[PDB]
């Protein structure tokens, strides 16, 4: 069933399009040099990716009438989608404020890629509800890893590909003989692209209730879960801090973003590489153990990130930007992700080893969506509360990292013994 499992990757590489995107915003205002309270106020774009169990009913509730059951939320979400990316490609002339250096309208581009996000998280709900009837039952596991290497490689061409063909620096630098200004594309020459390619691959994909809700009502009324809950929204606010306002702060202090987005080419390889080496404390009978021994390291790794931005002035920026900086930076976030990935691989395998398999397949995603509601909140937190621990010259990412990581190791010795006595 090769014909069907290309498809399936194609649309989820288009998928992490707007996910690429999106990630590729905070990084193209913080160049704009725009606040951190706008950041903020932006940062929940972030959330409805997290969210999408909380319209997943919904959404797989409602189908129409001799017609796939998938489809029928694919292809409206699919051309909805495109339809507001060519819209956003005539508008993102004036949202990020390229004529005349206008201030970026922030608001407007906070509820255009929340609504593009919001478009993005149901396709992929109709996706992952379409994986499941469209190719055999032989190949269920192939739709996952599929979908995993569909939503890395279009995470990969929407915020890597695009800010390393954003650029005029990088794009003179490389990739490019008689060099010219303006980059290779735009934000509105890539958004009209994909925008394209949205309606042309949705044109050939279609032409070629309560109860659930009173359920998850019911699993966040049971205790242990609850508790769960409870731990995994106050556990990430140690190093939300730093994994949400370093990657900012270091195009404030000087190092560019395209830099700091192929930065991450390195890392679908060891993204290739973590799983099945961490693959054996995913099938040991204590799957938090690796997630409560590497909680400390990615705490220490948040005070190397605070390092590494107090190093970012000290380093020159005039002419030939130098590569120990660029090594230094790649071996701490390839450090820092080694430790994100094994504690991400940590929480999918106790919600495997919790998960029953009579409602697992929404309970699954529901430990899995409050997770990543618990990642995604303190990153709004703590960008909104870099702008008042600004005493520039005492800077505020600074105390605030170490006010975090305070909290990350009050979280760490107060309820270490609770998180790994809830999964027994
Ligand atoms: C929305 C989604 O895609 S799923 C979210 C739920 N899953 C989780 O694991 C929780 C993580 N929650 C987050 O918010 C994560 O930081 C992310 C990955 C979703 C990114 O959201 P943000 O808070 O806005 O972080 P931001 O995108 O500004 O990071 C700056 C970029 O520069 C890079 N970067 C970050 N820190 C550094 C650093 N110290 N040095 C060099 N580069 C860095 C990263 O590549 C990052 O891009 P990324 O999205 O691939 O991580």
């Amino acid at each position: 069933e090769l014909s069907s499992i290309l498809l399936l990757l194609f649309l989820y590489v288009l998928q992490g399009i707007p996910l690429g995107l999106a990630g590729s915003i905070p990084l193209i205002l913080q160049s704009k040099n725009v606040s951190y309270t706008d950041q903020a106020f932006f940062s929940f774009v972030f959330w409805p990716f997290s969210l999408k169990l909380l319209w997943a009913p919904l959404v797989d509730a409602v189908y129409v009438k001799n017609f796939g059951r998938r489809k029928s939320w694919l292809v409206p979400t699919q051309y909805i989608l495109g339809l507001f990316m060519i819209y956003l490609s005539t508008q993102v002339d004036r949202l990020l404020g390229n004529t005349d250096d206008r201030t970026p309208d922030v608001i407007a581009l906070t509820v255009a890629f929340f609504l593009f996000e919001f478009l993005a998280a149901t396709q992929d709900i109709a996706v992952d509800g379409w994986a499941l009837t469209m190719l055999s039952r032989e190949n269920v596991g192939y739709a996952s890893t599929c979908n995993s290497v569909g939503q890395t490689a279009g995470y990969f061409l929407g915020n890597v590909l695009f800010l390393a063909l954003e650029s005029a620096d990088f794009c003179n630098k490389y990739l490019r003989f008689q060099p010219q200004p303006r980059g290779i594309v735009t934000l509105s020459d890539f958004l009209f692209f994909w925008g394209t390619v949205f309606l042309i691959t949705t044109t050939l994909v279609a032409l070629l209730i309560t109860d659930t809700y009173k359920l998850l009502f019911a699993i966040i009324k049971m205790p242990a879960v609850l508790t769960f809950c409870l731990l995994i929204l106050t556990a990430k606010i140690g190093f939300s801090a730093a994994d949400a306002v370093t990657g900012l702060k270091l195009v404030e202090e000087g190092v560019p973003k395209e830099h700091l987005a192929l930065l991450a080419v390195p890392m679908v390889p060891l993204q290739i590489i973590l799983p099945l080496i961490i693959s054996k404390y995913t099938a040991g009978p204590q799957p938090l153990n690796t997630f409560y021994k590497a909680m400390p390291y990615r705490l220490l790794l948040g005070l190397e990130y605070a390092l590494l931005v107090w190093w970012t002035p000290k380093v020159e920026h005039q002419g030939g930007f130098p590569i120990y900086y660029y090594i230094v930076v790649l071996l701490s976030y390839a450090l820092h992700q080694v430790t994100v990935y094994s504690m991400y691989v940590s929480i999918m395998a106790f919600n495997a080893k919790v998960s029953d398999p009579l409602i697992g397949g929404t309970y699954m995603t529901l430990l899995n969506t409050v997770s990543n509601l618990g990642g995604n909140w303190p990153s709004t937190v703590a960008l909104w509360l870099v702008d008042p621990l600004t005493v520039t010259a005492l800077d505020g990412y600074y105390v605030e990292s170490i006010i975090c990581v305070f909290i990350g190791f009050g979280w760490w010795f107060f309820l270490g013994p609770k998180f790994k006595k809830l999964q027994d």
